[PDB]
């Protein structure tokens, strides 16, 4: 139908959108401690204290499947590679404060995206 073909193009700009969305954001973690799964190998026991594991490439590949329907869902698995670093990590590790850091500086650009996903209205 046409009204599917309409929903897939919002989908596709949605998708558009989340990528620069995410590349700002990664452009937040220069030390690219976020970039990829926590290794199972080098830490054996990750699972144990974390049920929902998080990155950027996971995040990456989830996106380009166009995986993504909506910004909460996206927000929703940004958010868990800050707080699944926030608690694995103790306070005083630099794992700990990049993921405040990232947290913080991500906040800016997902503010003005949540604006630009209403104002196109691409939900
Ligand atoms: C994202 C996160 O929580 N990290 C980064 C990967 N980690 C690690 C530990 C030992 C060797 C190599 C990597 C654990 C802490």
């Amino acid at each position: 139908s046409m009204e599917q073909v309409a929903m897939e193009l919002r989908l596709t700009e949605l998708t558009r959108l989340l990528r620069s969305v995410l590349d700002q954001l990664q452009d937040k973690d220069p030390a690219r401690i976020f970039a990829q799964p926590v290794s199972l190998k080098e830490v054996p026991d990750y699972l144990d204290h974390i049920k929902h594991p998080m990155d950027f490439a996971t995040m990456r590949k989830r996106l380009e499947a166009q995986g993504y329907k909506n910004l909460h869902e996206f927000e929703e698995d940004f958010d868990l590679i800050i707080d699944n670093c926030m608690k694995y990590n103790a306070r005083d590790t630099v794992f700990y404060r990049a993921a405040v850091r990232l947290r913080d500086q991500g906040g800016v650009v997902l503010r003005q995206a949540r604006r630009e996903v209403d104002s196109i209205g691409l939900e």
